[PDB]
């Protein structure tokens, strides 16, 4: 069985949450019918909070996150010179290395134009920044970039360009506390077990973190996570993890071995098909 953008991968949780996608259709057809996204900032937050339409991920986060704005601001020839230009990148080989255990599975980005067209942006990427180049993180995020704005590399340029300079904070990529507070403030249990087994959750996170979630959730829940990171800042990167760990509590606290609950979370983690709990999770404001 595959997911909506082709990856193989509870099948209620799935319905559930296409269900709930279903009765937002007719707000956001509203809006892109009239090409504009909502004025009032309150509402649109809260739309966003509930999920994009997969359809509309282009034009809502190409406009939310500020790639639109970058992109406008370049020659119309910029990206293209980008290309070429990276195709004496430093990171050219790495990039290329990088894929060949990257997607294993998924029928477009495992071709030889998925991962010709995901190298075009990345080799474009780590010229147009030479200072933070290219880093592994980037590959399977700008892949699933690719996937979710309909193989339109142009845009996922922008959109990683908007993610790595006006997103993420600066050094993100070069050579957590908040978590943690989060762990003992919100799930003290769960704190004395991690004190107890010497778990260290930055073995699970640093993952989640860098890579955007995108090597660590279902795909689709991976874009819930992506439609409010894109508009409402990176705070959502450790709201989604507390929200994580919340979920998957009751879980962690069976498990007497530091190794064992990584793997085990990572496995949790894997399945989480549950995506409208787990952004209402993130943002529930339980422990305020």
């Amino acid at each position: 069985v595959h997911d909506l953008y082709g990856f193989p991968i509870q099948e209620d949780e799935r319905r559930s949450c296409d269900v709930n996608a279903e009765r937002e259709v007719p707000l956001w057809q509203h809006y892109i019918e009239k090409d504009k996204l909502p004025s009032n900032e309150t509402k649109l937050k809260e739309m966003i909070r509930k999920g994009v339409p997969p359809t509309l991920r282009n034009w809502v986060w190409m406009e939310t996150s500020g790639a639109n704005k970058k992109k406008a601001g370049h020659a119309a020839n910029y990206y293209s010179i980008m290309v070429k230009a990276g195709e004496e990148s430093q990171y050219k080989k790495d990039i290329e290395t990088d894929s060949t255990h990257t997607f294993p599975d998924h029928p477009w980005l495992s071709s030889p134009d998925g991962r010709a067209a995901l190298c075009r942006v990345l080799q474009a990427y780590s010229v147009h920044n030479e200072r933070v180049g290219y880093v592994r993180a980037m590959n399977t995020i700008v892949g699933l970039m690719l996937v979710a704005l309909n193989r339109n590399e142009e845009a996922a340029f922008w959109l990683l360009a908007a993610l790595v300079e006006d997103i993420l904070y600066p050094g993100t990529y070069s050579r957590m506390r908040a978590l943690d507070e989060l762990i003992g403030t919100k799930l003290p249990r769960l704190q004395q077990h991690f004190q107890a087994i010497d778990f260290d959750i930055s073995m699970l996170a640093t993952d989640w973190y860098l890579c955007l979630f995108s090597v660590s959730l279902p795909s689709e829940t991976v874009m819930r996570t992506w439609d409010s990171l894109f508009y409402e800042g990176p705070k959502i990167l450790f709201r989604v993890a507390l929200a994580m760990l919340k979920i998957y509590e009751d879980n962690m606290l069976r498990v007497g071995d530091a190794g064992e609950l990584l793997m085990r979370m990572r496995n949790a983690a894997a399945t989480m098909h549950q995506r409208d709990v787990l952004m209402a999770t993130a943002f529930d404001h339980i422990g305020s």
